[PDB]
């Protein structure tokens, strides 16, 4: 069947769109190439809808059916918890998208009797009713980018009163589910530190390793609904509560399958026939999705020792080698039973004899060397995403702060310390708001964190070394680079003084300000002070950071205020 239909009736903006980054001096100091910074609008809604939308011929197999019944029986040891309204209420953003039923996000939070209310009926509705399609909403995503255009990506999503009886009924199956059935491969359940610790084990576990990264796609395209049914029966072998597994049943059938699709004007835009982006089984259906046909694309591939790692659409495969030859034919017939599984290539996969010549979830294993000079593997990426964002959150106020988390992400590279954490804390600072909490996303769940915490942060998510790294890659330091001259952005020479100035100021306040001069500004100078562990770092409850992935689920994960 085809992914999507559509009416004709336009992909439609809510309010003005802003495409061009603004020249202001904050952000000018950081980014002078400001033309080459972008966001996504509706105005290129219709260039994505050509790519997303075709038809899918799916053909399934033994191995197929095999792994299935494997992934079901490790699903048969959950028992789920159905969430109370007011459980619900709280995981709900203070910024997420209004009700068209006459309240909003904080009347959700605040426990209203007009969202309660609203709430219970929907919920008492899926109850009720096994068929009536659920309403959508489309609209074109608002992400930055650095030129070389992308097309907006298309975000799908249901009411906010739907959003909160998905959670009652599955917020607990998404969360604690994809751990049960896939253990090691479940990506989301590492922090960066215990994920580069599992893939460079990994790898050296292996006599002769190879591995690849698979790109599909337009995955969410590629979901048809033969997929969600069978996620929706890994899901049915869990503990329900009754209500529980009847709502499962009813969003399975009028959400999660498909369903009509409005634009902001209420115009009826088309019809949607895989998976939706904005609802609260994506992150984990799309991982269990991918790990499954992988899995049996593996056996059919006849590919040796497989270990692999999933986070959604990303896909992480490392073997033992064959050979040369057989390798790339193995891969080969990857890619072939993928294709015939729905989950057709975008890049053709390439075998990697070097781990850190692979790039998964967009990041690449790279060597650095703490105080004492030994070897400390750690996460990087390309910064160019990262400072295009960077710039845009300085010139302008975004509900997510990409760079808070990203600092928190890639606290150990070379440009997330020389560049990020000066340019932030040297704003902050000078606006005395280094202690304003700011919100932020980790797999995709919504947090909000004051800067002044992050030295603890750090400690506790990637050791007291992440304050200590020199001696990077020249691979690394060469793609930074390279980067701050296409983009640029001053050199890392100007990044040191403006840290050097920003580290003494820091210092001067005393406090949480002193701690983030000492640690996170140390690289800064000659003089090194002692970097002892942080006593704030052993009592962070992080518990539930590094448990599930959330994006597209509106996930709130910060502590909601006792009424
Ligand atoms: O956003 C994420 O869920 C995320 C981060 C992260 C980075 C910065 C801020 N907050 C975060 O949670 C992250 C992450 O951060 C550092 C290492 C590392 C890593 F290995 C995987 C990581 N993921 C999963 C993830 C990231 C990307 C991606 O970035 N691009 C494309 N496809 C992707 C597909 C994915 F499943």
């Amino acid at each position: 069947s085809m992914s999507y239909t559509w009416t004709g009736a336009l992909i439609t903006p809510c309010a003005a769109e802003e495409s061009k980054l603004p020249i202001n001096p904050l952000s000018n100091s950081l980014l002078r190439h400001h033309n080459m910074v972008y966001a996504t609008t509706s105005r290129s809604a219709s260039l994505r809808q050509k790519k997303v939308t075709f038809d899918r011929l799916q053909v399934l197999d033994d191995h197929y059916r095999d792994v299935l019944k494997e992934m079901k029986a490790k699903a048969s040891t959950v028992k789920a918890k159905l969430l109370s309204i007011e459980e619900a209420c709280k995981l709900t953003p203070p910024h997420s998208a209004k009700s068209k039923f006459g309240y909003g996000a904080k009347d959700v939070r605040n426990l209203s009797s007009r969202a309660v209310n609203h709430i219970r009926s929907v919920w008492e509705d899926l109850l009720e009713d096994t068929e009536t399609p659920i309403d959508t909403t489309i609209m074109a995503k608002s992400e930055v980018f650095c030129v070389q255009r992308k097309p907006a990506r298309l975000i799908v999503f249901p009411d906010l009163g739907v959003r909160v009886c998905e959670k009652m009924a599955l917020y607990d199956v998404v969360s604690t589910l994809p751990q049960a059935v896939m253990g090691s491969s479940y990506g989301f359940q590492y922090s960066p530190k215990q994920r580069v610790e599992f893939l460079v084990n990994t790898w050296k576990s292996k006599k002769c390793p190879m591995g690849f990264s698979y790109d599909t796609r337009c995955f969410d395209s590629t979901v048809t609904e033969s997929d969600i049914r069978v996620e929706e029966s890994i899901y049915q072998c869990c503990d329900l509560a009754p209500e529980a597994r009847q709502a499962i049943r009813s969003l399975t059938e009028r959400l999660y399958i498909g369903g009509p699709l409005t634009n902001s004007k209420g115009q009826n835009c088309g019809y949607r026939r895989c998976r939706a982006s904005g609802v609260l089984t994506t992150s984990c259906g799309n991982t269990l999705t991918c790990y499954l046909k992988a899995t049996a694309a593996c056996r059919a591939a006849k590919l040796q020792d497989c270990t692999m790692l999933v986070n959604g659409d990303d896909l992480v495969v490392i073997c033992e080698s064959a050979g040369t030859q057989e390798d790339a034919a193995a891969l080969r017939a990857f890619t072939e039973a993928m294709t015939r599984y729905s989950a057709p290539p975008g890049d053709p996969p390439q075998p990697e004899y070097d781990l850190e010549l692979i790039t998964s979830c967009s990041s690449n294993v790279s060597v650095a060397h703490d105080a004492s000079g030994k070897r400390v593997y750690y996460l990087t990426r390309d910064p160019t995403t990262p400072l295009a964002r960077a710039a845009w959150e300085t010139a302008r106020h975004t509900p997510i702060n990409s760079w808070l988390g990203n600092i928190i992400m890639y606290a150990p590279t070379l440009w997330a310390r020389m560049i990020l954490m000066t340019h932030f804390f040297s704003i902050l600072l000078a606006q005395e708001q280094l202690g304003k909490a700011l919100d932020c996303q980790i797999y995709g769940a919504c947090y909000s964190i004051e800067p002044l915490d992050l030295p603890q942060i750090i400690e506790r998510l990637h050791g007291l070394s992440a304050f200590t790294l020199h001696s990077y890659s020249p691979g690394e330091i060469n793609r930074v680079a390279s980067c701050l001259r296409k983009l640029g952005v001053p050199p890392l020479r100007t990044w040191r003084h403006r840290a050097r100035s920003v580290r003494a100021k820091l210092l001067s306040q005393g406090g949480r300000a002193a701690i983030c001069g000492r640690y996170l500004f140390n690289w800064a100078v000659r003089t090194k002070l002692k970097l002892t562990p942080i006593p704030a770092a052993s009592q962070l409850d992080l518990s539930g950071w590094f448990v599930a992935g959330y994006s597209g689920g509106d996930i709130y994960h910060s502590l909601s205020r006792a009424r």
